[PDB]
């Protein structure tokens, strides 16, 4: 999924225009975890039902949230077989001192991080890709482009400790053995892919945070409730492939409505 | 009871579709104390006339609650020849300091608790089955997996402890006999069982309890608010028995409708 | 009066009621002083037209309130020749810092108690008969519980001082003489009865507070606002008398309608 | 004035009502300062012109209200030909430090206080009588009660002291001159009459505070928002009158409305 | 215009009213500031065509308002050839650490001041009046009392001070030059005129202020919102002039009208 | 652009009265920032479409402004050939430890600042033009004389030192070369020009705030809120161009209408 876009979609119909759009995947959602968070509501996984009628609108893969800690909501989505599980901070916390034990699945997982310590811990839980914690529902980039700067800040901190004995007090205080924080700072960099989530809103913001570092973007229901959405994500999808390109930028994000 | 579903009732037939759905108990109550709570109301024992109407209309067991401390609610719910009673923190207390004799009565007794210290106070008082505090009303699961979660740890933390007077120093702060925690300890579990209860609303979340440990589930009045509250009622009875088996749990908690 | 219910009563018609279901005293009242405190209001002495046109309805004793340190009132209240004055808190406070003087007057005084030094200094003052506080008209009875079992509390910690000395430093820190508390801690109780006051709001309450050592009963204006006033101050009487009757009390406690 | 009773007035057939009743002497008033202080107005002294229409509907004594320290307001009252003037806590203050210099005037004063400290400054500037401060509007007379037994209270506690240097001293922070303390100490009493104000609803009260040894009452406008004014004055009045007798007190408040 | 009112006045009918009472100058300004202080809207210097139709309509002085430290404003206002200038705490602060430097203007100003020290400041800076802040649009006349009681004291306070250095020690804390506030100490008061201002609502509020030593009285739009302005302005104007006359002060203080 | 004022602009026919009325270039938004921070609402870069359109509309230059650190919204407004770009504050900012790298761009950039620390950031980043912060959308001037008057006070307060050592730890304490901080030293002065911005409401605000050193001057919208714009526009240049001429600021501050 290196490169690509992942859109969150309600209805069969909305993963339809993501498909031709150009986005990579899909994240199959019954409700938007912001509307009804600012109504005190509890956010739980969707209903298995609607889960498969999205899979049955495309060809590309799909992929569901379940709370933090929630096993069993995790389990269940294993046996739909899914091709993805986001283990999400903007469904309501199950468990709020232990995460799932991802290394007992077969399906992988995406979680969050805002810090080198939170997207460690994660890893050595399981975790197969790594997100921003964002701010969702907002349309605030700011929050995305503070949590890569940090992970970025961190790593590059660490390595200008050439003490072994100070390198392994930072792990302990981290709680991950001492051999994954010394691979990072080896390589430099995480030793799975990083995407952009929470607040990313025009073509702008998604090249913005390319540019910083990130593999991939995820995007939320911000598309679909604009004027056109179909124009939209087009945008946003060509805004991540040519990152890198300042005519290609302005000629996407002329006229958007 | 092991193994079982216990549902909240509020009228006869409310009570026989419970039944139907395969519940081992129902727990007789005339309102809703979460519906209350949010108004400043009293909320006492329910008129002996109403749980009877319900004892009428099932050949299960029937259940029912009585106020912190109030040993002659307990007194009148025992001739009335109720199968069990709860001690309820979710009605309001009638004694701040001390909770009922339960030791005294022939009926046994449910209590809630939040943390090792307080299970082994209640179950020194008496109590024949302890279930967690959760959140009721919230449909919340998070505070029953806390309640779990605090006195497995706290049961496996003392169990470190190498030092005999180490142990009687935390009986001691507990405020219970040093002969009841160190059976808890070389056993590894309370000696007596231990129910889900306050923010299960899901077939997943009653299966989630029982794969952390739990002996069985109580459900509250969500069940009834449902669009279809029998296929509801069915699924989570059916959840609680097959708590292990992923094939079964994603046929249960399909097309389930609006909670 | 020991043994028996004391309720409060607006009208010569609820009187007769009172006396019908089995009281043993009426309390005079113009005012429910729990609506007027929510209107923020100063609740006072009542009418003596309005209490001498209770006394001509009933052959039973009757009592009226005056307010904490009002000696006039008091004056006018035996002057009208009632049975008993209640110098009390639910009225507004006309002395901060002095009780009425009451072995100054023929007429007998019952005063409220949250604690053992406020019982022997109502009692030094001249006080015939003490009750609980607990918290008037709001139906809990929780505070009630929390009064009689501070002072039992409070008894038992003095029995356990072994130095003459150490019971005459009580005696001073609670303002009385050293005499009457070395009485009450050789007897293991206060000189004169002690009555329940302020929550009781069912037959389940009244009985609770009897069982719990107290003497009898006082009731507020709860009875006549309930659907069927007749039926719940008869079933009332009767949990008082028949307190450590566990079938009775499930007799007259079922099928009491809307508190 | 010594045993009677002085009622607020706010039109001359008001004073007539006072005056048939048995009052000693009225207050003229053109607003109650009650109802407007809980409105967040400014309460001055009233217009001279209904000053001189109630002094002229009536043969007892009148009396005005100035605000504190406020000495022009005074000096126009005075000019008026009214028998007394009250410096008074209930109007907006003028001078929140210092008080009238009421020794400069030839009509007598009354003063609010509710300690012995406060009694003896307001003697010291100039007040011919003093009266409890209470609390005005609210029909509470605890605060009328609070008051005469603290004065009671320091007089005896002072009188105790054995050192004439510890008196001096306890003259020092109260701002007198020691021979004025000295003087209540040796009489067991303040030098002028202390009347009870502010808080007297009925006529229980009224006989409460004369036992409790003040040497008249003041009444508000309460007296005239009752279902019969004629009734309660006459019974305040013969309460006042007749303080220490039980039965004639029974009397007067049976069927008071 | 020692001895003399000044008036606010928003319209040139107005200012031909307050001429006719005998005011000695007037105020003009198109908005009441503390009407907008309750709005949250900035106050600026009026617009200068309504000041000129004011000017041309009475023969009298006539006063407009700037924003603290708006020293542009202040230029405009002294091109329009205005008699003087207020640089007024009523209007939304321009500089909220630097006041206008007045030396540097032909036009007089009056500034306000609350203590001795803020008084010398103003004046350093090159006021030719000063007033004291009051609080406008309330009626109450207790902080203008307040602020000329308290710059008499300290004074007073000051002129005590036995030691030279310690009052140059006062004089680095108030940030004025030593022979300013020499000059105070040996005269007894400051070298300019000091007005009563803020608060004044009645013609004895005047006649105190003035017996209190104050120079002259400015009064706000509170005139023109009673019944009867014309007879309020005049018994003001009155009071001013007459006041420390009790018969004549009587006189004008009678049938008023509602304020 | 140096003694010219830069206006706000919504529109191709604002933009039009723009330029009649003299100003030296103009800024294109698609929503004015300030009503939108009432709505809660994120606030960015305006579309290109609508840019575009404003440039085709006039002859003088065209401004647009981007969020703080968003160096990729200055990528696309670059290649649309705009004549300045503002990293600005009013917009929501998209990196609150960075701003953007302007010296690698080749269009110029303005920053604001607040104090001289700030200042020296921005140009030490690249910007081109410094201007105060102020308090966008309030009418309040009082926060863009603050800022000019600080980095005035700064400037003095640095100018006094004696050690070359302290000049350098005041460098280091400001994150900035050595260098450029002495340069400001010895010239009493930055080396870019310094613009008024942020609550500039009237002709004479626009004057008071060239007296004070300012370089030229930026507008909001509030001009085209105004009962006659064109006339507002047309004083405001006016008053830039002659700031220090009284008879010409009372010409055109006359007769203004509401603001
Ligand atoms: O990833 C680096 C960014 O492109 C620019 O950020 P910077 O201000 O740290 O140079
Ligand atoms: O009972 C233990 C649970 O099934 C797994 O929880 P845990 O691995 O996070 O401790
Ligand atoms: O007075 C004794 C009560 O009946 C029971 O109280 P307890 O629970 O503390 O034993
Ligand atoms: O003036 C004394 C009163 O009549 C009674 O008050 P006392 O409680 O201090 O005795
Ligand atoms: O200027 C002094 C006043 O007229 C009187 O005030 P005072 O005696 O309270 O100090
Ligand atoms: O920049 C100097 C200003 O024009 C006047 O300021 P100032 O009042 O501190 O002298």
């Amino acid at each position: 999924l290196k490169g690509g876009v992942i859109m969150d979609v309600v209805t069969p119909e909305q993963a339809k225009i993501a498909e031709k759009s150009g986005a990579c995947a899909v994240m199959a959602l019954e409700s938007i975890p912001a509307d009804m968070r600012k109504s005190g509501k509890v956010c739980r996984m969707s209903d298995p039902k609607m889960i498969k009628d999205i899979m049955n609108s495309v060809s590309i893969p799909v992929m569901a949230k379940v709370r933090i800690g929630h096993f069993v909501e995790a389990q269940i989505i294993e046996a739909l077989e899914v091709d993805y599980i986001d283990e999400s901070e903007v469904l309501t916390p199950a468990d709020w001192t232990h995460h799932i034990e991802k290394d007992k699945f077969k399906v992988p997982f995406v979680c969050g991080a805002k810090d080198l310590g939170e997207a460690l811990r994660r890893i050595n839980e399981g975790a197969a890709m790594i997100r921003t914690k964002g701010e969702a529902g907002t349309g605030d980039v700011s929050e995305a482009v503070k949590h890569i700067r940090r992970i970025t800040e961190e790593i590059k901190a660490c390595q200008q400790l050439k003490s072994e004995d100070d390198i392994a007090k930072v792990a302990e205080e981290m709680r991950v053995p001492v051999s994954l924080l010394k691979d990072v700072l080896e390589k430099g960099k995480l030793p799975v892919v990083n995407f952009a989530a929470g607040g990313v809103a025009t073509p702008a913001d998604a090249a913005l945070l390319m540019q910083l570092g990130c593999d991939g973007v995820f995007v939320g229901s911000g598309i679909f409730k604009s004027s056109n959405p179909v124009r939209l994500a087009t945008a946003v999808v060509e805004a991540t492939t040519h990152f890198d390109n300042p005519s290609k930028l302005l000629e996407v994000s002329s006229d958007l409505g």
